[PDB]
């Protein structure tokens, strides 16, 4: 159902930074957002789910609960690499998060390649 999403960690070895971010969540919130990953590759999201954030940055918003949780990402090849997950309060998306989502992308694309390796 996940299919080809990835988590953001520093190296290949390193730290699970996106699922230690992620599991702090409520589980109602946990459970949404991983129907929202699955829907995502299928492509059948309703408007309210998928919007543009800045360059490459996507965002998941869980549209049911106010867009109150929500999953920044990238387009890694045909991965998408999960960057952060947090609560917001505004409809606007905090810079803070945007720039840790750009940091991570940077941070990825420099340790597993601009795209992924043409065999897995």
């Amino acid at each position: 159902a996940m299919g080809t999403w990835k988590f953001f960690r520093a190296s290949v070895d390193g730290r699970p930074v996106f699922k230690k971010e992620f599991d702090k969540l409520p589980d109602q919130a946990r459970a949404a957002l991983i129907v929202l990953m699955q829907r995502y590759l299928v492509g059948d999201l309703a408007a309210g789910s998928i919007k543009p954030i800045r360059g490459d940055i996507l965002e998941l918003r869980w549209h049911e609960a106010n867009n109150h949780f929500r999953v920044l990402f990238f387009r890694w090849g045909q991965h998408p690499v999960a960057l952060t997950a947090f609560y917001a309060n505004q409809q606007k998306t905090p810079k803070t998060k945007i720039e840790t989502a750009l940091d991570r992308q940077k941070i990825w694309k420099r340790a597993f390649g601009d795209t992924p390796p043409i065999l897995e």
